[PDB]
């Protein structure tokens, strides 16, 4: 695939862009859209950022998070995809990938390499890493804000420097980021301590369901749509419950099945020390990281999905401990 | 008082060395004390750890954490107090103070500084990071062990970089520490994925009895010491809830009341942008930081207790408003 070189030389030939980031938006997601999306803006050039999607409550104290648009009504002479693993996670813009040049950056080892030109590089936790060196090559001088938008990404990514994935040189990023004015506690505040009460009821109905196996290596749960109905939430509200499973003392993998909206079942799945649960995910249909990965089903009971999800994972969590 | 330079001269000058934590360990503890108390046997001294109180379960998998000891044995010719406030929270050892000359080394602003010799630094977040500073001024080399040992006081007493402490200096630290071999995940995975299924229970117990005022700012809750046993829980399996409070939407000021032992009310407050919870800490008698302080109370009823922090906590509350 192409390196950063190129995707720097091919944004520096493009002065009319569109920078565009997936559905269901994630720190990662507006850390990387508008930390490129200002970037841009700073070398002079006419950008617009877009995504297909409502942004998140938690986002919305953020600076210049106005500047993402649902309907952004600009005619780019180049489409920039950041954060997207495939063309359908970026919803109707997919359209314009038939019609203007592309370039795609991207950190998730599952992207289809969709763009006329491809920066995919899963060293990275956050693709706001790559947005942080593709600005810093192309020129860009960091103002407290883009040091605060750089930030956000990188801390979401990595569970604020919890996961497997923080390493010396996330560390390295999140020191230059605040020492170039990063609100890394404003970030927290505002993505972490923003809980609306239905979603403690919410996951209150979590642990009602939950079911230990493998002498206790093993939790799962789930949340049906009537259950997201019952507490007006949808699954915004439950991220980061699965990570909760993960947390209880002796689980080794954390599995949480949500039906949202009526007939998708998403399977989140986490692991803590040593169980890859991407190769659970990927023989499923879908992909992801060794300790956090997930698979999607359309047009399914939530009666079908979890006892085939947990019998696959119960014959490769049994072959990884005698190995 | 005196400065780094000062007490490192001390540690030098002497080479048979108790160094000493306090009771109820948490993080920055532990990490303070098995931190220096390795820096000082890099240098070949003759050093003992001790702490008078059970090591909690979390640490019991860190390196070198048995080097610990409740019942040392040790004729010191020096003590070493690091992150300890007061005698009181050193236990039995405030017997030394009397007999020994003793360092004090501690970044909490409520030090009364009991040692022969003081550093008491609180624009530090941690003593981890005063601990950091010592050892290389005294010429230790960090081999992976050590820089994870010291790295787990930054962490914890920064809620692991999510808290309004959390500045340019944590942040280099941190970096500084991993790329000398710290391992952030391991000690994320111990300190926070070890959760018993009975802490799930208590937090119920404390959702239940939670009590909004002022338009939905303040948040409280308590838990008695009947509801402790009901669950085999002691104050240990509580900590980190009143953050969980301070985490829900629209509250600004967060308090948990925990009776435990029978009698002993410790009153926990968490503040998220703007309220001291420290003048009111204060004025009750106890102490701590802008947005995260404490009151322990002994022989009063629970029904006594709460209306006369909730009084006080109002009434500051409602002065800040219009300030
Ligand atoms: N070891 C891990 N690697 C990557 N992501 C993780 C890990 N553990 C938990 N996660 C979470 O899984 C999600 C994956 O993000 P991404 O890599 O952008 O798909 C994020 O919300 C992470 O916080
Ligand atoms: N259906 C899927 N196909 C491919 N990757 C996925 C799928 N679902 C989740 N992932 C990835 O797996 C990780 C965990 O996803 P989640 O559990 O939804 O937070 C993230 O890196 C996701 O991008
Ligand atoms: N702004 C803050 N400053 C210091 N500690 C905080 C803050 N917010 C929450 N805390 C927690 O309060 C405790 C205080 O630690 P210490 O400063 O060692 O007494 C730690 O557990 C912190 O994680
Ligand atoms: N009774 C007290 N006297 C002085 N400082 C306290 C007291 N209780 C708690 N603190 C401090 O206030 C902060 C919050 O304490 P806690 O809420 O117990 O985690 C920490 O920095 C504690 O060391």
């Amino acid at each position: 695939g192409s390196g950063m070189d190129e995707i720097v030389k091919v944004l520096s030939q493009h002065d009319r862009i569109l920078v565009v980031g997936h559905i269901m938006p994630d720190g990662d997601c507006v850390s990387s859209v508008l930390s490129l999306t200002l970037g841009l803006e700073k070398l002079g050039k006419e950008v617009k950022a877009a995504v297909d999607y409502k942004i998140p409550y938690v986002f919305e104290k953020f600076p210049y998070i106005d500047k993402i648009e649902e309907n952004p009504n600009f005619d780019p002479e180049l489409l920039v995809v950041v954060n997207a693993s495939s063309p359908d996670r970026i919803g109707k813009f997919q359209d314009l990938l038939d019609k203007v040049p592309s370039v795609v950056i991207d950190h998730h080892s599952t992207n289809t390499n969709f763009g006329n030109w491809n920066w995919v590089d899963p060293s990275f936790a956050a693709t706001a890493q790559m947005i942080f060196r593709i600005n810093k090559a192309l020129g860009v001088e960091y103002d407290s804000n883009l040091a605060t938008l750089n930030y956000l990404g990188i801390a979401t990514n990595t569970g604020f420097f919890r996961h497997s994935n923080a390493d010396v040189r996330v560390f390295e990023d999140a020191y230059k980021l605040v020492k170039m004015g990063a609100d890394a506690h404003f970030v927290a505040k505002e993505i972490l301590e923003n809980k609306r009460f239905e979603q403690f009821k919410l996951f209150a109905e979590v642990l009602e369901r939950l079911q230990l196996l493998e002498n206790g290596k093993i939790a799962y749960s789930y949340i049906d749509y009537d259950t997201y109905l019952r507490h007006n939430c949808t699954d915004e509200d439950s991220a980061g419950f699965v990570g909760e499973l993960r947390s209880i003392r002796g689980v080794e993998v954390a599995v949480l099945f949500m039906e949202f909206p009526r007939g998708k079942i998403h399977v989140s799945m986490r692991s803590k020390d040593w169980f890859n649960v991407n190769e659970v995910a990927f023989e499923l249909g879908g992909g992801g990281h060794p300790r956090a990965a997930g698979v999607t089903f359309e047009g399914k009971k939530i009666e079908e999905v979890i006892p085939r999800v947990i019998n696959h994972l119960l014959k490769k969590f049994k072959e990884g401990v005698e190995s």
